């Protein structure tokens, strides 16, 4: 038992960091098969900054511009490509430790581990959400460009996030493994906002399914709702909409704790209107919105990877 | 910018986890040059838990009796012994992934990484701290025993924890890698409890420190305290004595937000008087106390590893 923040293994991302330096600028690269994923703002000065044309950056490039470090060897960089804001930059030499991947583009709830690196190198690995407003609540310095969100299935590392930018209110941006960002945002040193935040309401059900388990029960109840009188209150506190797909994807979290659903939406609606009255919930008092049912049934269940 | 649990990059640990059985039981082990180490209850069986004398189920071993798996490999044990409450697996092959690492025992308040495994697969990796009760808030399930726990010091892994067993409260007790029990717990499946836990106050501190640097300054006050006057508002709450090392420590963290030590002490306690008032720290309605000042300083300044 416990619950705790828990990201993938790291391992078969480690392999794959290294170390991308363009000009006056060095961030991290992704290193599969012979393939190096960077952002491409690699590429750019601090007076490109403001408004760059990458097409025009990128033509002014040649493949020795690109120093690509793995570790204390030198990859050669024999081509480069740009797709939307992703550099791909052909080297030649197959990464030895290439693991079975592909790249997945997420939907806002879905989470996520970071392996944040700086000079190609791993500092640590967290578990994230991509938020509603599609962003991430992030931990990131400068050099910690192109270090990489996935997820694993048995043994393949699914990428699904590669780390552009921070927005001011701390909160961070990216894209995924073709390029294209989450959200409205661009890669461009110009005024961006994040826009209103929600709550991932099938997430919060889905960790109050883990409190249950885990016998964390003072908050459950009597009571019982519909799943339009429960998302008229979810409008109030600004939660996201539940759907029955998302009743569907919590069933078996519902039939391992015999509670249904709808009656843990009546318990989340009593959290909502009277708070937690000095109490905690798995540690938090918060109602915490970052674990879906999947990772719920994961931690719970002591599902490995291989 | 931004504030996570952040987890040591688990790689070289997963190059050494392996699954070890003997009889009826599966756990994980550690596979370091020529040795696997594991918890000795791996030897029990289901009658032997209530009261084991684990230096006569040892004698009644032989060699054969250790099936030591290292994914679809079987290593041959070719010697055993035991170290309080570990085993020493002597086989015949040295882990060629074996990473440079030490095996050191933490102090309460102190945090590492864990990789919980199960049939030597990991399943995921998470932050943890050593408890004042010697204790840890873990996720661990059956099957999770041999998972370790460890910091990252360059390239070197400084392996603290092994898991032994889980508390009726849902918390964790273990062994350093010498066998020796964190706390005065015993591997017995006798009746035994963890004791009253309080607040790592340092941490506290670090972490408000961490919120300070993240922008998070709501909680700051004109005040200031002294050590003892703090010392009896840390007593009533169950918070740990502050010491002047403890200031000390801080001082770093000190220096680069400009706030004195016994100022964030003075705002530490105006929050434990009034509370948060609704208000949330670094995305939490809780004092965390799972920082230390190291892991604020790495995670705030990018320290990375190889
Ligand atoms: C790459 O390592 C770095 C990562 C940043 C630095 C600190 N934390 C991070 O996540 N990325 C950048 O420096 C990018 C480069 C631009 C993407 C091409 N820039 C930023 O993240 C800046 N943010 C920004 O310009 O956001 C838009 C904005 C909003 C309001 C006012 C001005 C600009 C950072 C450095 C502020
Ligand atoms: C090893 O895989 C496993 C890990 C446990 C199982 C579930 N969560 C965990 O972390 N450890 C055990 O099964 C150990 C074996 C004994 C150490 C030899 N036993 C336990 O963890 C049990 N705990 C326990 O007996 O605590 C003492 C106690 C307290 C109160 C009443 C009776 C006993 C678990 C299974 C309850």
């Amino acid at each position: 038992s416990g619950f705790r923040k828990m990201a993938f293994p790291s391992g078969k991302v480690e392999g794959c960091m290294v170390q991308v330096t363009c000009g006056t600028t060095t961030l991290n690269g992704l290193w599969l098969d012979d393939v190096v994923y960077c952002p491409r703002h690699v590429i750019c000065t601090s007076e490109d900054m403001l408004n760059p044309n990458y097409e025009d950056l990128l033509i002014r490039k040649s493949n020795h511009n690109f120093l690509v470090q793995a570790g204390n060897v030198q990859l050669r960089v024999i081509g480069h490509s740009m797709q939307n804001c992703v550099l791909k930059l052909k080297v030649d030499t197959a990464n030895p430790k290439t693991p079975k991947y592909k790249f997945v583009r997420i939907q806002p709830g879905q989470t996520f581990s970071v392996l944040a690196c700086y000079n190609g190198s791993p500092s640590g690995v967290y578990q994230c959400a991509m938020r509603p407003n599609f962003t991430i609540k992030g931990s990131f310095l400068n050099g910690s460009c192109g270090s990489v969100g996935f997820n694993i299935d048995y043994d393949c590392v699914s990428f699904c996030y590669m780390h552009h930018m921070e927005l001011p209110t701390g909160v961070h941006a990216g894209t995924d493994l073709a390029g294209n960002f989450y959200g409205p945002f661009v890669d461009r040193q110009t005024a961006q906002a994040a826009g209103t935040d929600t709550t991932i309401t099938v997430n919060v059900l889905a960790w109050l399914y883990a409190a249950v388990i885990n016998g964390d029960r003072w908050f459950l109840n009597r009571f019982t709702t519909t799943l339009n009188d429960f998302n008229l209150v979810a409008m109030k506190y600004n939660y996201e909409p539940l759907t029955q797909d998302h009743v569907d994807i919590l069933g078996p979290l519902s039939a391992q704790t015999g509670i249904a659903v709808l009656d843990m939406c009546a318990s989340l609606k009593e959290l909502l209107q009277n708070g937690m009255n000095g109490r905690t919930i798995l540690g938090s008092a918060l109602l915490e919105d970052e674990f879906t049912p999947f990772d719920v049934v994961r931690q719970c269940s002591g599902v490995t990877f291989q």
